[PDB]
Order: structure tokens, then C-alpha cells, then sequence
């Protein structure tokens, strides 16, 4: 029995909701309260009747705030996490520091009074868009603890991630003109660990902009994504292994089977 199975057996309805079984509280961290990022939302669930849960940061890219990814953090949170989406500390932040802002940003919910005894501080994972993305790449290089990763549209200078152990999903769009996929997305995926647990997941037809309004695709695969790895919800494998046939999707391809 998966000590960290939260929720009823999942569907692919299930997984589209903009809202899941878990309802949601918020809290907000000032930029005055945050050591190491320019502050951010809490959205966490507030049954602790079957246990904690993992943590997720998620950052926004390049002079961009919050807004951007706000609404990543209750579509996911309500599905069983605590999600904190940031500021940065300067909006002209480049990816790397953007990494060790997320990582400051999961460090400070170990001890935040409203949500340390909703998490489970031994799983955690990051996600970003674009510069973001970028960012959650390098946390992910910088800590192998991490349990997953999920750049959307990233960009970043660095194309060689051999340096991350962390199962990621790569969500790249179609076209993007900004983070090209050819460049950027899927030269992350290809010099990712042959071995890695990690997908690549490209959204038809898509702009760079894809993930800064609410995007049913790009949730429900990273809501299976953070379930299998982050809870390693073995439930959710079967909406990732084999590739997904949503028309939304131009590509795909995984180290499926995960197991
Ligand atoms: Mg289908």
C-alpha cells in the first residue's frame, strides 16, 4: 500500500478539472517574509484527513510576475499539494538564479507556520515557464533530491542537463518563436540522463504563451506527472505510458515504462 496516494482513483476527466477533490486555502508570503525569492501564494488543501503533502514552486519567466502562473496553483493544489507560485527577487532575473529562487522558496515552506505540517518536506519538486523553466531545470541540477521537474517552454542558455536525476516532463509548444522547441525544449530532453524518467510533450499549434492562461493539456499532464513521481502514485502511470493521443499534443515521446 502507497503510504502516498491522496484522492479517489483518477480520470482522465479527473485530471482535466480546473478543480480536484481537495478543497483550498491560501496564504501569501511578502517579499519583506521571503529569504532568497521576491515572495509568492500559498495554495494548499485543507483536509489533512489522509496525511500530508508534497510541495511544488513554480516560477514565472522574464519580467513577469505571479500572474502568469497563478493559475497553475490551485488547479494543482486542489489535486493534493502545496503549491507555491513566486515573484522573483528582480523581474530581470536569469534562469539560474531563478533556480535558487525556487529552491528558497520549497526551503521556506519546511518552516512556514501555515503549511509545515501540510507537507511532506522529503518530496518536493519545482516547475517554471520559459526563464522559469529554466529555473526549474537548475534546481532540479542543483538538488537530485528533488522529485520532479516540469520546465514549460523553458529557456535557458545551458542545453546539457546530463547533471539532473530528477523525473521531468519537458512541455514544449509547437511554436514557440521565443524558447524554440528545436533550441531549447527538446535539446533539454535529448541531453537529459538516457535513463532519467522523463517525457517531452509538445502542444500543437501553441505560442510561447501557452502557459500564462489556463491550459487544460498542459495541467492535466503535469498534475500526472506530479502525482507519479511526486506521491508515486502508480494510478496515474497510465496517462503517460503510452503517449497520450489528445489532439492538443504534436508530439510526444517518454522513458515509459516507469514501472
Ligand atoms: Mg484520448
Amino acid at each position: 500500500a502507497n503510504p502516498y496516494e491522496r484522492g479517489p482513483d483518477p480520470t482522465e476527466s479527473s485530471i482535466e478539472a480546473v478543480r480536484g477533490p481537495f478543497a483550498v486555502a491560501q496564504t501569501t508570503v511578502s517579499r519583506l517574509q521571503a529569504d532568497g525569492f521576491g515572495g509568492g501564494t500559498i495554495y494548499y488543501p485543507t483536509d489533512t484527513s489522509q496525511g500530508t503533502f508534497g510541495a511544488v514552486a513554480i516560477s514565472p519567466g522574464f519580467t513577469a510576475g505571479q500572474e502568469s502562473i497563478a493559475w497553475l496553483g490551485p488547479r494543482i493544489a486542489s489535486q493534493g499539494f502545496v503549491v507555491i507560485t513566486i515573484d522573483t527577487i528582480t523581474r530581470l532575473d536569469q534562469p539560474d538564479s531563478r533556480g535558487r529562487q525556487l529552491q528558497a522558496a520549497l526551503d521556506h515552506l519546511r518552516t512556514n507556520s501555515v503549511v509545515r505540517n501540510r507537507i511532506d518536506p522529503n518530496r518536493m519538486a519545482v516547475m517554471g515557464h520559459a526563464m522559469g523553466g529554466g529555473g526549474a531545470l537548475s534546481a532540479a541540477a542543483n538538488n537530485t533530491s528533488l522529485e520532479a521537474a516540469i520546465p514549460l517552454q523553458g529557456w535557458h542558455t545551458r542545453k546539457n542537463w546530463s547533471s539532473v536525476r530528477t523525473p521531468t516532463l519537458v512541455v514544449g509548444a509547437q511554436l514557440d518563436t521565443i524558447a524554440p522547441v528545436s533550441s531549447h525544449s527538446e535539446a533539454f530532453y535529448n541531453s537529459l540522463p538516457s535513463d532519467l524518467d522523463k517525457a517531452y510533450m509538445e502542444l500543437r499549434g501553441a505560442s510561447h504563451l501557452v502557459s500564462n492562461t489556463p491550459d487544460t493539456t498542459t495541467a492535466k499532464y503535469s498534475i500526472a506527472w506530479l502525482k507519479r513521481f511526486v506521491d508515486d502514485d502508480l494510478r496515474y502511470e497510465q496517462f503517460l505510458c503510452p503517449a497520450p493521443d489528445d489532439f492538443a499534443i504534436s508530439e510526444y515521446r517518454s522513458t515509459c515504462p516507469f514501472l
